[PDB]
């Protein structure tokens, strides 16, 4: 369970395995039954590690396919790690991985978008040459988070219930890592902030095998507060507060010290709280107004792999445009982004990847909450996903939420009593952050059956596009309707964390209509006006920041092109519109 | 100066330092005099290393900037690495670097596309954290490779003049490392592969360079031991040789050790056995003619500029797999060397070229007033004769041991001309001959300088002709452009009687585009004219090879010749395939793999 990002230190020590690995599907099944990691794989080609196997190839076949794929590559041990405990970490194996070290099985993960390790030191010796084997698998079923049903015809075709490509593969940095054989295991803080905010506290709890001491130093290295022992609370007068579009950030060092060995672990800290206090989103004890987008991990040829220059790239264009926040739509993605949102102040809603419960979107079986479908082993694996997401991320000042799901169907039967647990251990986990679940468009303030088991309302409409098409005029009407019935019924903070029509870049229009550069303007500006006459809007998330893959099919123009900008990140008109309004806004301040 | 590959070995430790480095512009030129190098960097921003730094921001203001910009990260030596010797490498810093370890300068290099590295033992300590400043130059002057001019206008405002058709990206396009060899080490390795006539026999020289006794195992690729030898220099003997050939690449490993009294190096260098010669009109490799199909290439992408990055690689060798290309030119720089390491491995035929393209002043593609001479002081002299030579040098220190590659290109469309350019040239071809005896030499030919008109061409072993008629010249005209494009391969034949490459022949095409007209811009005038080009190369008998330029649409400096770039590609710059990609794919995977079409 215990998941620090690793770093290095005068302790700590990392060796990326990124590049170049052997890839071989294994259409035959057999890979396991023959040990393919006893040798080098046969009949193999080059992948590129960080990425999905997908679009790699321009090969359909390999696009398209369902099964186990594997993944090789031999790596030298550093010499002087010798005596230190070695760590093997995968950031992110979608959406199983099972690693062999030589021909020793060392550690299995489900579940796509989160790190998975093993202590390797006895499988490995300091100097010598080692053969990592992966088994990628990237089946989905109706206990996999998320959910899914494979067909077989003779050849296995994948069914899924969410808009966006089934990608697979090692997307995120594999390394081996060193500590000590005293080293610190786990860190929690928890971050108060006085409602004055001239004071603040730092709670910390640390595992480690041996004796513990902290240090709290400013952004200048300057010590502000130190502690002793596995917990306590650092004192901190006149702190300067982790605030959106800012960010600053103290260090706490962690000291675990054995009579023979000593770790030093440096965790970032932003002094920050979060509250709902009626209808507003507090930080730091003042009203927060969320803009910018729901997001995607989606890029030309590397699918939905990692990669920093993307990173840099649209950060730079979320800059640009104005946008405060965004949220992980509809997966936990890399931590680097989480680091970077850190340091820049950038506000997230942090999302589990269960997406697709949900039987009524554009077979199947006939209730969504039974034993063929959502059943105990599903809340299970649900849960999993919910501890490992807050496992990894408990400590960035960035997240501000935890959505524990995007659009389940809550009208069957079961529902409520599927999500109730899941509210309640998602609060005893972490007890610092509201939580949300993301609601669909048809389970409307009338309809929808868990919103107040959830601190904040988080609503995705498409009035004008999916019904009321190309008319704004009954799509305004509608809307408006909508969300001062849900401020009625629970008077909750309202964010919109989906709102986007299909807009082919460079198709332009003088009748404003469907599928126009003009539509996407006139729709996201109907849309505006009607949240800035609703008091409980507490924010607007675009649906989406770029075109990205989906599954084929007659909805989808070579993809989803709800994007505002193009998969190469060329601007639609509507970037321009929403610079206007979101650099013409308050910084953090519901317009007017 | 030495350049072996960075390779992990029972003897040798590498730390990749590719990740997000502290970036900063020097709008005020004030970094060198402020010792920027000597703290935090001030003003600074994430920066993705390895990337151009011209198009990470999305800023006009970045994307157009001339001068110095600034680098910086922290890293800790690993602890076991006390005793080692430490070594700092930059796989490519284009124009020019600096680098600064904490407050020690350790490296300086001119040229944007080839490895430098310092011995930084001496200025770390093991199990300690430093500080790594690189100052990053993009100016191009007339003693750079490639050649421009900075034009200053009247308020100190800097903009680069250059006489090349694709956009001058900048930054730490490759990766940068630590390594470690022991303190005694292999410093160089030459082989040189010798192939019997009947092919059953080869023979392989090696000569090395180290502080130690040597002795090599050649291995297969089973890793059996078959010639062992000792010294710096000698001969192995290969009964019945696994040969390296095209679309095979067979390789061996010649493990090299360096032995001291105390400690020891092993440095494995892949090996491919195969012999490069020209005969007549014909190119061979292992004694038979060669037909070479494929690109000029360019590294663009999308975000990255020249970045290098795997994903890109494995994609385009899929499509250029995919597509029959047996063969591309580093059109017009040298490539990172992990192209030429995959190229080695699935038997890809490469033409290696130098950044020594511009060198022409009367072209339409770049972008002051030009100077009147283009072989005079004032632009190409004697410092770039020098400057032009070191490019060479630094390629081929590099390269000698890659067996993909076939042949060095010295440079691309020079013009040819005035009396300069024969006294230029003829000495830069002679040393590059003795740089490397064991491959053809070319200078890649520009339109104008015909053969009625072309100087240089004799003084080379192999006719690269880049050509464009039904272009920018009988525009949209096929007939007309079939008849000159003939005329001209055959008088190249009658006055030379080399192998004729033609490595670029292409037109701009626009993605959607679409004519019932067959007319300039059009996906189907693409289809008409790459196709008339193939009728007329299956006339001539000189011709072995076709390289369509280009691989895909690419970035330029703005004007009124480009549509938001260089639009000849087969691919987008998003790697989409136009319809010329189809015609292609029929024509390579339909030949007889590398041998001459026929009518
Ligand atoms: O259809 C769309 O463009 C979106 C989809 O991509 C998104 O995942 C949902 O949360 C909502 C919309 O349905
Ligand atoms: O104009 C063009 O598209 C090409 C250019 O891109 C290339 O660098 C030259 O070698 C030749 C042509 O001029």
């Amino acid at each position: 369970s215990h998941m620090l990002r690793p770093v290095e230190t005068p302790t700590r020590e990392i060796k990326k395995l990124d590049g170049l690995w052997a890839f071989s599907l294994d259409r035959e099944n057999c890979g396991i039954d023959q040990r393919w990691w006893e040798s080098a794989l046969q009949e193999s080609r080059a992948i590129a590690v960080p990425g999905s196997f997908n679009d790699q190839f321009a090969d359909a076949d390999i696009r398209n396919y369902a099964g186990n794929v594997w993944y090789q590559r031999e790596v030298f041990i550093p010499k002087g790690w010798a005596g230190q405990r070695i760590v093997l970490r995968f950031d992110a194996v979608t959406h199983y991985g099972k690693v062999w070290v030589n021909n020793q099985e060392v550690m299995e993960h489900q579940g796509g978008y989160t790190p998975f390790e093993a202590d390797v030191t006895p499988y490995v010796i300091a100097g010598k040459s080692v053969r990592i084997t992966v088994c990628v698998n990237n089946e989905l079923n109706w206990q996999t988070i998320p959910p899914g049903m494979v067909i077989t015809d003779e050849k296995k075709k994948q069914s899924y219930f969410h808009d966006f490509f089934n990608y697979a593969g090692i997307h995120r940095s594999v390394m081996l890592y060193t500590t000590p054989n005293t080293w610190v295991d786990d860190i929690t803080v928890v971050t108060h902030v006085a409602q004055d905010c001239n004071h603040a506290s730092v709670d910390w709890q640390v595992v480690a095998n041996g004796d513990v001491s902290v240090e709290l130093r400013d952004a200048d290295q300057q010590v502000v507060a130190t502690g002793q022992g596995t917990s306590g609370t650092l004192q901190v007068v006149n702190p300067h507060l982790w605030q959106p579009g800012e960010g600053y950030l103290y260090e706490l060092c962690v000291t675990a010290k054995s009579q023979t060995e000593c770790d030093i672990y440096p965790l970032r800290v932003g002094i920050r709280s979060v509250a709902v206090k009626g209808e507003q989103f507090l930080i730091n004890h003042k009203p927060f107004y969320f803009t910018g987008f729901g997001r995607h991990e989606d890029a030309d040829l590397r699918g939905k792999g990692f990669d920093n220059v993307l990173m840099v790239h649209d950060h730079a264009l979320m800059d640009w445009i104005g946008a405060n926040s965004y949220r992980t739509s509809h997966y936990p993605y890399a931590e680097e982004m989480l680091d970077w949102a850190d340091e820049h102040g950038i506000v997230v809603i942090d999302e589990t990847a269960a997406v697709g419960f949900n039987l009524s979107l554009g077979n199947k079986p006939k209730e969504l909450y039974s034993e063929e479908a959502v059943n105990g082993e599903t809340q299970q694996a649900h849960l999993q996903a919910i501890k490992e997401l807050i496992a990894r991320d408990k400590n960035h000042p960035s997240v501000v939420m935890w959505s524990i799901a995007n659009e389940p169907d809550t009208r069957p039967q079961g529902a409520r009593e599927y999500f109730a647990p899941l509210a309640e251990a998602t609060r005893k986990l972490d007890p610092t952050r509201p939580i949300t679940c993301v609601n669909v468009m048809f389970c409307d303030a009338h309809t929808d059956t868990i919103s107040d088991l959830f601190d904040v309302l988080c609503l995705n409409r498409y009035y004008g596009w999916y019904v009321q098409s190309g008319d704004l005029e009954t799509a305004e009407k509608v809307l408006e309707k909508e969300l001062l019935a849900w401020q009625e019924k629970l008077h909750q903070p309202i964010i919109i964390t989906e709102y986007g029509v299909d807009t082919l870049a460079g198709l332009h229009s003088m009748y404003t209509d469907m599928w126009s550069e003009e539509y996407q303007c006139a729709w996201l500006d109907m849309y505006h006006r009607v949240f800035d006459r609703v008091s409980a809007v507490v924010g607007e998330q675009v649906w989406n920041f770029a075109d990205f893959a989906t599954s084929q099919g007659i909805l989808r123009v070579g993809g989803n092109k709800k994007g505002i900008f193009t998969r190469d990140r060329k601007p639609k008109s509507a970037a321009f519109l929403l610079q206007k309004r979101w650099t013409g806004m308050n910084f953090g301040e519901k317009p007017q």
